[PDB]
């Protein structure tokens, strides 16, 4: 349920941040739903979208996929970045700033 | 807090109720905030927002103050009456579909 | 697994926390693994232990069923308190200061 | 159960937090035959104690339960603030605050 | 995602149950997403309704709560029963055939 | 929690499965446990070893990291093999018996 | 990889804490194994040949057998050495080239 | 980071391996913090905790003090010992079974 | 000034926004004696609308302020919150909470 | 439940809570006891005044020596409100404990 | 020069800004007067050639507006108007410019 | 900024009413890129008449300024009466004399 | 890359007109970074004159160009600024002085 | 007085503390008074002898002075320990134990 | 209560600085009070000439690296030993050198 | 003075503990000319060991210290923390460790 990944001010907090680095149109609670079912279709489980942690687990399976992903797989990937930054706490302002703070988290923690 | 208003599954719902009966454009939890910011504009208690009592209350205090009113006050009104089906649980699809069903019930 | 839940810097902060108020005896790996089957029988989901929100979820679930729970029910209700001020980055020397940040927590939400 | 001045401060406790029906006697009437369906006994509602009891034996109850088991928890809520002689302008709120106490005690 | 749940024969099979046992309007899909949304909220896992023997598992949660729940409840422990006897591959007709039928084994199950 | 993936007919059926074709060892209860944290690890959710639909669900994403994969992941492809005929009811000697049964469904599956 | 890269590469550790150090025979098996994976053996002659084995390579890694492991540790060092970023041992390599995937992937 | 040294099931079995061979206290996080503490004393690279031959080469470096060393060393010694049966995946009940099977690759070698 | 629900409420807000340290009523004396130095009301204090009057006094010297008057605005927007009865954990949540509403 | 308000709920916050120490006391503290007092069947309103403290440690100080570690908190909770009610500046709990004490046992 | 601070492409757009919420839009001497206008407060006319100068235009102002003059307020809202272009914020008139020049000041 | 006969008398000013510590060069390169965070030109620094125009921007707020913005100001005072000619001991009664000028004016 | 008082001089120049951000370490590194994307050497970046070569090359495409080039260009500038030992406050006294020079010696 | 620093049973126990750490000569009474008295001359506060709190308020003014300080401060820094872990009720055994104890809660 | 009587009347004829108009109250020696808490001192030698020479000796070395919280406490108590001694001093630096020559 | 990697690492910490001003060359370049105050070898600064060799120096002085005393304890634990190869994220979190550190000698 979009209850159990974000819930109460972090759900405000994502409809702060855009869709793209300048435009006006911003993220729903439509996208969080449809994140984790895109997970479900993979056979990835639908609660490391409620952790920091099990977002960057997200990320670091999805990542060896994104050169050759589609636009389901490349906006998928955006949105834990986005979901990462509000379990983190990272003010970003768009998807862009989002990916910024979240890929620095993974080439950090790589190797 | 927004959390207040609606939370959960009827802050779900609340995003699946289009700004207009046909068009594409659905609430957001933008415009829970303005609507409690405009109850605190009026000196009403924000905390008329939480139920569908204190929302009736709300309307019944703006039904006699619409066919003058401005834009912001039509839409506030419009706001209360979807956030008072979602409180009264009534199914709608729209804006002008949850004023009927709110007026129905301020007879 | 024990990685998924507690992992690096949380899972050492967890074998900071006494058992008891002043005993020696400090949380352990396999208070992790026993507190994740333990909601496992109740048919909880272990994936709530992810998180704080989960946590306080588990807690808000579990708080009727203590004044008649067994001591496995307590020490599973001790525990995710302990799982909470970690996910929550509450420095708690031992079970009781846990309990006290988490039901602080609970009953603020309670209403 | 209620008598004298308790039975004067319920009649001025909300049935909702927004709305304008208050409490009556009825209703607590309404919660002594609803405990008679549980087992418990009527004079538990007579107490701040004997409130508490029922609160924990209801409880585990109240996320699932029926609205007629909730109205039975939610009036003995009310009655708990009374004999626990707290201010509660409604039912939640006089919800807020039994729950508040049945949650700190719980150890 | 519904597909998880009930999927091919299952899904097929699902619209046959009639709601009502002399009622003609049979089951949705619609009616899946919602019991497994439900079970969400008891911190129980969607994932029991992909099997029997989870489905078995919910109504041993659900079945204290029966004298005393909501419909809805009623409507959640109903619908695992539908979705009980798809899993167990025992032909039913309406919901309170299924609902005899999951609760025989549940009742066999006892003890 | 073994207890969900395999259990009573099924649990006592595993252990006459023989690992190797003509071995004499044969499967255990700590292997399913293994199988179930190596997914947790993949970020497959646990919960697809209690169905036999989600066990070729698990086959599915595995069978393309088969040809360079591990022995390891050899091991879980096989287990999920075994777990799936017992799901499936179908009787197996060993674990290449199991594996061209599950992968028999597999294959007519695809598509 | 001939001559001033492949003195490079015999500087580098097979493991991170071990003593033995890479030789030709690594290479020789290298490309090899590529052969096995239809990949040009030639692309280990340039750092955007190595980017485009790793690309390859990466969705097999957390799942691979040790031999796959071995092409991809192997890569990693040539990367390195193509790229001139100074590794000493298999772990630093692979650390940083696969450090290069994440940033470049979008 | 102790999350270097041993992660995951090596974690978990670390834990799962007894301190005194009788004594019931076992293994905790704590004791691979102190090793890699003990070893930023000696210069000793901390990243030898974190494989099989850098536990080698650590247990190289001291063995020449341990027949008149500290408790400090000898500890440190035994604690890298089990670090090494954990990278290696050789099984262990004790510490005097880890001192065992770390010091017998390290006298073969 | 503050007293009883607003003044244990004040006590639960955080100094900074991760700490442990929590606001007092020394605070409060402080604050009032702060406005008592630049010649403001001391009553502005007890509302949620006198209280943005001082915010909207101290905006345009904030970044440019000492460390009294980034604390008395940074007061000032706690008071506020409790004054509007919209709960916040630390200082900077009512500061972003305060400053929203100017 | 404004239970200290005025200069003495300012003097409350003062007052140390362990001797040596840098913690003072909070309005937590004094809902905490108050909290306490119910549990005892006591009137919260006892909190209001030097008298009615005193009819608490009455109660409490036979529980003293053998009292749980929440016993021990409410009997010196109550001192220091007693030396805020009885005009005594105190410097911590045990300061406040021993001169509420003393007058505990002078009037015999 | 009113060259430098917007030119070309924008100076289009700053034609087409109301000066109230009115039909007489902004023109170019009305760059060059709060040019000239901030040279009377030994503000650097270079401040008005970004977005980022233009907000510390506003945060040494701001202090002024609510006393400030007419010449004071005018200068503050005809900067708000050049922000708003510089930021590539689209503004109908000088109100609207000032909301939105205004809610980033506060913000930082 | 501040060259000549005016540096060789900044340098005999003290930095506080009575120590031992004088202005030196550091301060006026301090103040001149303080100005910089301003947007006031370095170059107001050059004249009595700048550093007239550098303290009416400064003095409200001064009551609020931290301890940079006082510091900067204080400067300001000293180099405006330098640029007057005027005999100054210290900050203080640099201070003293600016103000007094920006008052009556 | 840069050491000395140039790294420190580099540590005070500002970001965009009117700001605050300075630019920062991490700023040569990504400079470095996207010159790989060129065929540029990383070197260039180490005197004034392998700097000047950087801006030529980039020249044709500063008008059309990217975000992402048009801050190379303007990072390249300030280090030619730093190198050529010319005092600058922000980007934007930099780009002026390289591109003014970039005319001139034509 | 001694007995105001320790007393009765923690009296006792201090007694059964070593000098040294696997030693066999044990504290004594005139170790407290001789403490108070290094407090005395170094101006310090005796009243934090009394308590745990002010016994690591002393140890935060001594442990700067430790790398360099005389075998009397040593002595003095050692004997805080032990009563420092005497007042927070911790088992130990010797000086080194308490050391080990009492810099374990100085950070 | 440190200062009582005359002293606490010769206190408020001390100036704060050496040339000027505002001169010591009766709020710096219950702040120099509190700072001797803060550090652990006994705050009885504030009472004394020998008390306050003990204060002086052990702060004296942390003058060169002080903040003027301590320096103005260094100088409240050079002034309090001043009035102890009867050194009648006019202002605070003429205060610290009769009293650090002492030290 | 750091080089490279140090260098790139130091500015990826914060001065408040929560707040977004990072580290800079800076704070060194005034830590450097600082310590030379005291007559400490600059050079310190180039070791962990050196480093604790500094914070033992200091850590009496910083209950009464100056900010610029503590300034420069504060610096030097982050340095510390560089030479040790420990992740922090703010001041105070390297304040911390290389404190404990200290009170472990």
């Amino acid at each position: 349920a979009r209850n159990s990944v974000l819930r109460g001010k972090k759900a405000d907090e994502l409809e702060k941040v855009r869709l793209r680095p300048g435009g006006k149109k911003k993220y729903r609670l439509k996208h969080i739903v449809w994140a984790a079912n895109e997970l479900d279709k993979f056979g990835l489980a639908e609660s490391l979208l409620e952790s920091k942690e099990g977002c960057q687990k997200i990320l670091r399976v999805l990542d060896p996929l994104v050169p050759t992903g589609s636009e389901n797989l490349k906006s998928l990937f955006n949105t834990v970045c986005v979901i990462w930054c509000l379990h983190a706490e990272e003010k970003v302002k768009d998807t862009e700033e989002a990916k910024k703070l979240a890929q620095r988290h993974l080439v950090a923690e790589t190797g």
